[PDB]
């Protein structure tokens, strides 16, 4: 399957040359195809205990991931991490929105205020204002079929729901979408992630996120191999047994070692690649992303610790290379920054992610792998071949 | 002939370094000249049984090759492949035009319609319309000398020809061109190629092209090493014994092996180079063109299977490198996209191809080869020397 | 601390490849963090006997360093070298201004002229001119507390000071700044440097600078390994025992050897990098800065001779690389050319240098070093790891 | 002198890597200086029997060298080659102008025509036209002192000279320049070169140039290793024993071998570098200039055959590298294309060449060589050290 004469280079040869590699520094050599692209399985491990249908995860940047993005990202098979450039209460509240989502229901109903509902029974509709009104309600439990029917009868849009005197939640929907890849937890709620620092002060924020029901926590740092992060990992692993923890950014196996001994459930890899902020400029330390993912993933798989290729992704090709090199998932920031669901006053994630999924599936087919797992497997075993490009692209 | 002191690198050394090469990554070292450029023979094998006077072939792109291009390409020593971005009937009809061509005859005579001819005997000329007319005809067999004479007598442009009550075809010509390099089949008809997919649905299209008298068929694919293409090759080789088949794009010897065992008569090489379409974006798989041609040609010649260097050609220099590296012919798309004969509302192929021929001939002379065959031979034997350039061109 | 599996390359491996390196050609791999950035010590040796709190030194260019820059540079922990593109008297006078500085005192009081003071006792204020006046004075010794109080009483700005009939010097200040890193000599005066050529004619200029109390002298040259500079070093070392001498620019250990045997107290490294002048264009000789600093520093430390990385600095990252490679201090020109204190009709050095200090401190923390000395130590011992980038940056 | 610790690379190491080098691909490492730049001797061999004070030669391009350029080039220590993009008579006439030059004398006096002179005795001055006049003359032999004195007396500009009834030639000059480096032949005439093809037809042109007194002839070709050029070299060497011949462009030692066995007195090196013409586009053959000069010069010096580094020169640095690598002289085209003396409707060569001379002299001083000969010698012996740059310049 690999070759007859002289093919290209194995990953152990390529990443052993003398130069650190970038995603654009090489190409993967194609193989044998005996299946259709839609047969390729993209199931990926996000952490030791969390598995997703796709390997896509949105970055915890204030220009990328909030409730909007996380929900969309989760419905299409991935997951989003809520940025922490806000107050602990604000961030915790975004998580809450993600965990309470369910199509057909209004995310946040403006209940009373002294159309909106009364009795934090009545309603303050735009007509009785252009003073409350006796509104009609439906019994808790009603389905979207038993609701979008009751609504069509009385010619309405919203359907205030009641059962014990409080307002639990229904809206327009006459061709609802289906989400077969949706990332959900054991209770059928969408999965959500959130970023946090590693200072004592962050312990209060961690507490709110955990009460809000966050599933994964990523310790946001440009250099995660520190006594501070390690102690924070120990703490969480101790006080929140049901919370998965992804460890601060690292780019070498030596850094990975300390965080793994500490008990991280996953590693975020990258430094020097990806977007930049004035509050965090790049200095002398870093590492080409291709090499980083490979060298860290090679050591991490020894302990069953998944790796997230964070930064530098600009195309599907980049994604498939990151995965082929050992990463279990890929984190994207700027490539998603231009979607509808990204915070701020390329279309919707509902069209884009499916586009990336198809692309990755075609990437796998060209190399002859029926899944991303077979892929990493072909590379570790020396079957997968690559080819280095000269520093003057002409492909 | 090679050198006295220390020359450059042999092809087996150059393409064994550690990086895949592009046409712009190296230069060929000159040799000894004892002949004129016009003495260089460019005869090239397109497939196992088809030989052309020049190694030039036009690409099956809708912005490059249709009847127009194929005819021109064939008259100057090469061949064109009709794209398949159209209906099976349309494509089959383009082939037909190419196979029925003969200078001095109108390609497609608008016979009747109820100047054009009547009796799908008469004529509907622009005068009897500004209502048919009794037109004069000539006996089948008449030459262009016995026709362009009969025409000059009666002061006319077209000469309706008859023999058995139907209209077989003559037009203005008083200094007709001669085509000594013309690519023709055993019956003296111009050679024509056509592209097709590899799905069951394509079997109907293959049938029309074959009935239209196509000589070569290329299985259009970004990655030809698949059970689908292999089965399609087996099928054709079985049902159309007289049809030559060029196998889907490959870039490694391992891919070449499967298609050759299947029975292809030629291989189209390239992936990642050349033009791009939204319907086929480049992902993680591909290979620098220089290396691709060399590695595949080195394995293919073992079985007498010609190789077509497809993609990345921008100059004569590129063409000569592709050939020196082992390719038997070169496929060009965008470089021909700007010629008169290219579909759509740099001049004519009749001026351009002769320009490329002279260029290739001078390329051969500078290295001291009297033919493209001697060339590939000097490279395989280690006589031909090359020189690698640093990734910061300064030549 | 270095790594568990396969890290990157040691400095002895990286700078032993086959190519000379630039600061942008590689990255430093991060390590283990168990301290805060503000704990990092940046103490650096400028020469054998001069030590500064920061490793920053301004370049002797007429668009960069004069009295202004040198004072500012010295108050923030570094030092400046006064350019020599002026007369010996002018340059000597700039040094004098630097050595006589003390906050709260007017650098240069325009004493008389026949508000300014009289008696090279009285005053020519803008009122008695819009003719001298009997002005009030204060006893020598008075503090800024006993002065800025006497001033607030009589509602004035300047406070002419007297003791022996001459005017010694006070001005507005009600929130004076403190400078804990200030570079001062044994007498508590700010340290100052100055550039000079190596021709006999320069002996007169050296004499004025020394009488003006200069602490360090740098022999300005594009290629310092010459009998002229060597003889000039011998001369100074002989006639001015208390003057430190930095030797002309060199880029190889062989050049360094001659100047060290001659007795230089420090070496200025660089050639081909940094700004350019028509009066000194770059020819065929030079050396990539990264390699230059490393190779010269490796030989110089054997004799306790500090090295100044001169040229090519554009960012903090560049500074930290220069230091990690063996340089004791770094010389900056164009990066400071845009500050307020730079000669000519990015803000003040008082904001910028502190910005660089913090940056270097963070650079050290990321690699796990509590000081620049530990840093160079980790690199010489093989603990510090680097990673080479391909000539097509993608980080 | 070379180094103490680990310097850079010797030329035999650098040009033995695996890549062909360009002038911008490396730098020369500086050495020890114990002399002034004005002490550097630039004497260079143009061919086996022609020596010049400078190693500069102008290219035989129609936009660069004609009578004008050749004279100027010769007066400043170099030589020019007259292009052949003209008729044999025209080219021969340009040579004649160069050979007959002597300051103080009018190059081409418009003698009669039926101010100009009469008697192909009289004069047709602008006054007797705004009809000839009896003009006064001077005896042959008169000096510029005995002429520019006779002229100042009669208040005139031109001084018709006579001796045997014909007009031999004097003009304004009251501060004539001196040319200590002037390239002159055994008869004190300025040296001149001229280009010619290698076809039989060129034999007539060679004859005119030789009768015109040309000193050197260069066989203009993009690839000189041919039976045609070889036979032309044999012919000239046979029929014009006193004419020096420079052989067609080559870039390998193997090509050099044939032309040397044939008897060339010098080799013009280059292919792929330098200016381009539509009538001669670059194809697949060529070689980076740095490597070309080194590899050909290394073989040529074995037989005492000088080498001309032709093409790619853009700066003094390029010139000094070409010479250090083994070339005896350097040919410049476009760098001189913008001077006053270049044909067509940066100033004069009289200011520019002296500028290049000083630059080369400084180049030599920085490496510690008192002459270009010592230079090539330091490189062949392994003393001269170089340093390769990564394909992403940062110096
Ligand atoms: O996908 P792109 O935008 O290339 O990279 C996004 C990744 O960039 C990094 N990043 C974003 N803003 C930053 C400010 N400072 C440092 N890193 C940042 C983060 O590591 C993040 O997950
Ligand atoms: O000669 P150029 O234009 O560089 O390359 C033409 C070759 O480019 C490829 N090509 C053209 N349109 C394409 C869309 N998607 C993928 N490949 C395309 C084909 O392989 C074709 O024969
Ligand atoms: O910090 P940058 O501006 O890159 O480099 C400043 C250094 O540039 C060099 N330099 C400045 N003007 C010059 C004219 N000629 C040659 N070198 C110059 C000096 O070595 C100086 O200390
Ligand atoms: O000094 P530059 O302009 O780079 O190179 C001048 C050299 O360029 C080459 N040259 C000029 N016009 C040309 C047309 N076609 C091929 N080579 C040319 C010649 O070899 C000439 O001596």
């Amino acid at each position: 399957t690999g070759y007859v004469p002289e093919d290209g280079l194995t990953a152990q040869q390529l990443f052993a040359s003398a130069d650190d590699l970038t995603y654009n520094d090489f190409l993967i050599l194609p193989g044998f195809i005996d299946f259709i692209a839609d047969e390729v399985d993209l199931t990926s491990a996000l952490t030791r205990k969390i598995t997703l249908k796709t390997p896509l995860i949105s970055s915890p940047m204030d220009t990328v991931t909030e409730a909007d993005m996380a929900i969309a990202m989760a419905l299409m098979g991935g997951i989003g991490f809520i940025h922490h450039n806000c107050t602990p209460e604000f961030q915790a509240n975004e998580v809450r929105k993600v965990k309470n989502f369910e199509q057909g229901f209004i995310t946040d109903p403006v209940v009373l205020s002294p159309g909106i509902p009364i009795t934090e029974v009545g309603i303050v509709t735009s007509r009785d204002i252009d003073p409350r009104i006796e509104l009609v309600v439906a019994p808790a439990g009603v389905t979207l079929k038993e609701a979008n029917e009751i609504l069509q009868r009385s010619k309405k849009g919203k359907l205030p729901i009641v059962n014990d005197c409080d307002e639990l939640v229904r809206t327009d929907l006459k061709k609802n979408r289906d989400y077969p890849l949706a990332s959900k937890d054991s209770q059928k709620q969408l999965l959500c992630g959130a970023a946090v620092g590693t200072r004592e002060d962050d312990k209060y924020r961690l507490d709110l996120l955990t009460q809000a029901g966050v599933d994964v926590i990523v310790l946001d740092s440009s250099q995660g191999n520190s006594v501070y992060q390690i102690a924070m990992v120990h703490y969480i692993k101790q006080k929140y047994p049901h919370l998965q923890v992804i460890g601060g950014n690292v780019v070498t196996a030596a850094q990975a070692k300390n965080l793994i001994d500490a008990g991280v459930d996953g590693l975020r890899v990258g430094m020097g690649c990806g977007s930049i902020c004035i509050t965090q400029e790049v200095m002398a330390c870093g590492r080409p992303q291709g090499t980083a993912v490979y060298k860290v993933a090679e050591y991490a798989r020894r302990f069953g610790v998944p790796i997230i290729a964070d930064g530098g992704i600009q195309t599907v090709g980049h994604v498939v290379k990151a995965l082929a090199l050992g990463a279990s998932t890929v984190m994207m920031g700027s490539l998603l920054a231009a979607t509808t669901e990204a915070p701020g006053e390329k279309g919707s994630i509902q069209k884009f992610v499916p586009y990336l999924i198809a692309g990755i599936q075609h990437g796998c087919q060209d190399i002859g792998a029926r899944s991303l797992s077979v892929l990493r497997s072909m590379m570790y075993s020396g079957e997968l071949k690559f080819e280095k490009r000269t520093m003057s692209a002409q492909i």
